[PDB]
DNA sequence: GCATGATGCT
DNA sequence: AGCATCATGC
C-alpha cells in the first residue's frame, strides 16, 4: 500500500517548517563531490519529494537548510552535509541522526540503512536500500516514482522513529552521548573529510619507482634460492616451494594446506636464506600495492588531495574506521614504510603538520577504572610502564630489568589491554601456554586491583548482559553465558577490554570537540585533518605552531578528569613523516 | 563475486 | 583485538 506524498515541482513555505525529517539522498558509497539524487521532507504539514536541481537552486530551501533553528532529523547526516559542502551549501540544525542513535543503542546490529534501524522497533514500512538500489554492478538509481517513494518512506520512518529511539537512549543514559558527543563529532568529521589531506604525488611516484627496483631485485633473488620462478603472492604456490621443494619444517598449517603466516616464516628464517627474502618481498609489496598504487588511485588530480570517509557507526568499541583511503594505517613501524609519510604534506605553503598523541591512554584508563593502587602510582610518577611492569613481574630493580625483560612485560601490557588472552600471549611471546599463563598470574599479583576489575567486570557483563564505557557507550555480550569454553572466553575478554578501548575512544572524541571549540575561540587557522585512535593530526600556518604546542596537548589532556593524569606528546614538521 | 590469507595501524 | 586493503583463485 503506497504512501501518500506531494511530488513537488517547486519549494513551498509548507516544506520549510520548524521541524522535519529530511532526506538528502547520495547513492554513491563515496559521497565526496557526488550527486544528490533526490530530496524528501516530512513534517507536520505532510510528505514531500523535491528534485535536487530545483530545491538546491531555491534560495529559501538553501536558507532553510542552513538555518540552525530549523531542526532536521536524518539518517547519516554527515553523508548529506559533505555532499552539500561540495556544492557550497551549509547544512545546520540536525538535532537527531538515526544512524548514530541506532549505533549507540547496539553497535552489533550492524545498522547501515533506515530499514535496519526501523526494524529494531518493529517498523517495516520501508525497504532496505539494497533492495531498491541493487548491489554492485547492477546498482542503479531507479525511476522517479520508485525513487521518490523510497525517499519519502525513509523520511517517514525517521519522523516516526525519532521519539522511541531517544526514549530508549535516555533509559540507557545515552541521550547526551548522542547529543553532546557523537552528533557534534559528526560535523567535525565532515569538515575533516571535506578538507582532505594534501599528497605529494611526485614524491609518491619517485618512491614507487625505487620500490619497483628493490622488489624486482628481491624477487629475482627468491627465484634463485628456490631454483625456479613461482607466484610469491600465492601463499599456495609459496607453501609448496617452502614445505615440499625446500623441505622446510611445518611448524604450522592453515585450514587446508600450509601456513605461510608471518611469524611462522619468522621461525623458519634460520633454516633457509629464502625466508628472509620472502618476508622482505612481502613488505615492499604491501608498500607498493596498497600505499603507492592504491593511494595514487584515490588522489584527486585537480587538488592532489585525498578525502577519506570516517565510518562513525561501525566498530564494536566506539572507535572510528577510515576508508578510501584508510588513513589510520599508514606505515610507521619499519623505516622503509615510514618513508611513505613524506608524501603527506600541508595543503598550503608555509603551513606544517602537527601530530599529538596520548601516551598509554588505555593503561591509564585501566588504572582509573580498576583503581589499582600500584598502576595509578606508576602513572602518577609518569614511569616507563613497560620497565615498571618488568620490575614487578620479574621481581628485580629498574637496574636489573634487561631489554628482553622489558620486551616481554611490554607484550603482557599490549595483550593485557585486549582481555589478556594467554593463548595469544604465548604465541606473541613465542612461549608455552603454561609460561604465558605464568606471566599473567605474576601480573595479577603485582596488580591486584586490575585482577579484581577483570573478575568484577565479567560478573557484571553476565548480570546485565552488556558492559559500558566512561561516557556510557554500550556493548552487549550474549556469548558471556555460552557453555562453550572458547566462545564464552572471548566474550569475557570483550567484557574486560571494551570498557578500556571504548573509554579511550570516548576520551579522544570529546577532545576533538573541545579542541575545535578552542581553535574557533582563538580564530586559529589550524584544523584537524585526521584521527588515528589515540592521536590527532592537524595542519596549520607555521606561525601558529607555538600556540598549538601549548593548546593541543592541554585540551587533549583535560578532555576528561581521571584518577591518574593524561599525558599527550606532540611533534610537528613539514611532512607527516617529520611530525616526529 | 567472495573468502582466504596476507600486511598495515592503534 | 578489529579495523581496511589487496592478490589469489575457485
Amino acid at each position: 500500500a503506497a504512501m501518500a506524498f506531494t511530488l513537488a515541482d517547486r519549494v513551498t513555505e509548507e516544506m520549510l517548517a520548524d521541524k522535519a525529517a529530511l532526506v538528502v539522498e547520495v547513492v554513491e558509497e563515496n559521497y565526496h563531490d557526488a550527486p544528490i539524487v533526490g530530496i524528501a521532507v516530512v513534517n507536520e504539514h505532510g510528505r514531500f519529494f523535491l528534485r535536487p536541481e530545483t530545491a538546491l537552486a531555491d534560495p529559501q530551501f538553501v536558507a532553510w537548510l542552513g538555518d540552525e533553528t530549523k531542526k532536521k532529523s536524518m539518517f547519516d547526516s554527515k553523508r548529506a552535509a559533505v555532499a552539500l559542502k561540495w556544492k557550497g551549501i551549509e547544512l545546520c540544525g540536525v538535532s537527531f541522526d538515526l544512524l548514530l542513535a541506532a549505533y549507540l543503542l547496539d553497535p552489533a546490529q550492524g545498522v547501515d540503512d533506515v530499514r535496519a534501524a526501523a526494524k529494531m522497533k518493529q517498523y517495516e514500512a520501508v525497504r532496505p536500500d539494497e533492495a531498491v538500489y541493487g548491489k554492485g554492478a547492477k546498482r542503479a538509481v531507479p525511476d522517479e516514482p520508485v525513487l521518490a517513494e523510497h525517499l519519502v518512506r525513509k523520511a517517514a520512518a525517521i519522523w516516526e522513529l525519532e521519539r522511541p529511539f531517544l526514549d530508549e537512549l535516555r533509559r540507557n543514559e545515552q541521550d547526551r552521548l548522542l547529543v553532546e558527543l557523537e552528533q557534534p563529532l559528526s560535523s567535525i568529521l565532515a569538515e575533516m573529510e571535506f578538507a582532505g589531506v594534501k599528497v605529494d604525488t611526485k614524491r609518491l611516484e619517485q618512491m614507487g619507482k625505487e620500490l619497483a627496483e628493490q622488489l624486482g631485485t628481491v624477487e629475482q633473488r627468491i627465484y634463485e634460492l628456490a631454483g625456479q620462478e613461482f607466484n610469491i603472492n600465492s601463499p599456495k604456490q609459496l607453501g609448496v616451494i617452502l614445505f615440499e621443494k625446500l623441505q622446510l619444517p611445518v611448524l604450522k598449517k592453515t585450514k587446508t594446506g600450509y601456513s605461510t603466516s608471518a611469524d611462522v616464516l619468522e621461525k623458519l628464517a634460520p633454516y633457509h636464506e629464502i625466508v628472509e627474502n620472502i618476508l622482505h618481498y612481502r613488505q615492499l609489496g604491501k608498500l607498493q600495492s596498497t600505499y603507492i598504487e592504491g593511494l595514487l588511485k584515490v588522489v584527486r588530480p585537480d587538488t592532489k588531495k585525498v578525502h577519506t570517509i570516517f565510518n562513525q557507526a561501525l566498530t564494536q568499541t566506539g572507535r572510528l574506521s577510515s576508508t578510501e583511503p584508510n588513513l589510520q594505517n599508514i606505515p610507521i613501524r619499519l623505516e622503509e614504510g615510514r618513508k611513505i609519510r613524506q608524501a603527506f604534506v600541508p595543503s598550503e605553503s608555509d603551513w606544517l603538520i602537527f601530530a599529538a598523541d596520548y601516551s598509554q591512554i588505555e593503561l591509564r584508563v585501566l588504572a582509573h577504572i580498576a583503581e589499582d593502587d600500584n598502576l595509578m602510582e606508576a602513572f602518577r610518577r609518569d614511569l616507563d610502564i613497560h620497565t615498571k611492569t618488568a620490575m614487578d613481574i620479574f621481581q628485580v630493580s629498574e637496574d636489573e630489568v634487561t631489554p628482553n625483560m622489558r620486551r616481554q612485560a611490554k607484550a603482557v601490557n599490549f595483550g593485557i589491554v585486549y582481555g589478556i588472552s594467554d593463548y595469544g600471549l604465548a604465541q606473541n611471546l613465542n612461549i608455552s601456554r603454561k609460561e604465558a599463563a605464568e606471566f599473567i598470574e605474576r601480573y595479577f599479583e603485582s596488580f591486584p586491583g586490575v585482577k579484581r576489575y577483570m573478575e568484577n567486570i565479567v560478573q557484571e557483563a553476565k548480570q546485565k548482559g552488556y558492559v559500558t564505557t566512561l561516557l556510557h557507550r554500550r556493548r552487549y555480550l550474549p556469548d558471556i553465558t555460552s557453555r562453550n569454553f572458547n566462545v564464552r572466553s572471548f566474550a569475557e575478554r570483550m567484557a574486560m577490554n571494551t570498557p578500556i578501548q571504548g573509554s579511550a575512544a570516548d576520551i579522544i572524541k570529546k577532545a576533538m570537540i573541545d579542541l575545535n571549540a578552542r581553535l574557533k575561540e582563538e580564530r586559529l587557522q589550524a584544523h584537524l585533518l585526521l584521527q588515528v585512535h589515540d592521536e590527532l593530526i592537524l595542519e596549520a600556518p607555521k606561525e601558529e605552531m607555538e600556540r598549538l604546542c601549548r593548546l593541543v596537548p592541554e585540551v587533549m589532556e583535560q578532555a576528561v578528569t581521571l584518577r591518574v593524569p593524561l599525558k599527550v606528546d606532540y611533534h610537528y614538521g613539514s611532512t607527516w613523516y617529520d611530525a616526529k
